[PDB]
């Protein structure tokens, strides 16, 4: 899996190949990169390790597969929720904001964005 | 692999067990094993095999893994939008409502309800 760390306070960007499976954190990885994410607490509440995560390989929207043609059949017959179709018509690649010390790390290739500040 | 199929028109849930793959469709084995959903058309536009499809196995909200603990920190920062609290804040295992000539068949586990009117 290869994860780029991206921040203010760097002036590049960091490419890391991190092993999918073994227990890791992506707040583990990063410490282990010399990735500067802000670590202030062990009980995971204090929101400093906020990153902004986009999703590089797999679906575009996470756990919504349905084609374009497929969402419109279903808005003829009223079948589609209304919060399902504002999150599908997203024009960009939409970022998912997560606290590395609560994300496992996966064979997915992310971009994670952090601003460096502790907050 | 194994799909679930019920539906007023029979007595008695099916029990299937499909292989998987990125070519078949739901509505495929359905016919194949003879459930009869209603299959009008070739181009996918009419909505007649609409189905209502529970995910038994993997992820309970698709693509949304956070703990509750950690939605408490995003949503205290701001940084968790409503719409993705909506989601995983359900109670009920949700359903999703998909048409099964454009339902790609892989080898997690659905229960799928379609009501037996060809509509
Ligand atoms: S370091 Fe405190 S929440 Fe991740
Ligand atoms: S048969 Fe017309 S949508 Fe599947």
């Amino acid at each position: 899996a290869t994860i780029y760390f991206s921040s203010p306070l760097m002036p590049h960007n960091k490419k890391v190949q991190a092993v999918a499976g073994k227990r890791s954190t992506l707040l583990g990885v990063a410490q282990e990169n010399g990735v500067k994410i802000p670590f202030e607490c062990q009980d995971g509440n204090c929101g400093s390790c906020l990153v902004k995560i986009t999703h590089l390989d797999g679906e575009r929207i996470k756990g919504m597969l349905l084609t374009d043609k497929e969402r419109n059949v279903l808005k003829s017959v009223g079948k589609l929720p209304k919060s399902e179709e504002e999150r599908a018509a997203v024009r960009d690649l939409p970022p998912t904001y997560r606290l590395a010390c609560q994300t496992i790390v996966t064979d997915e290739d992310l971009l994670v964005e952090f601003t460096g500040e502790p907050g």
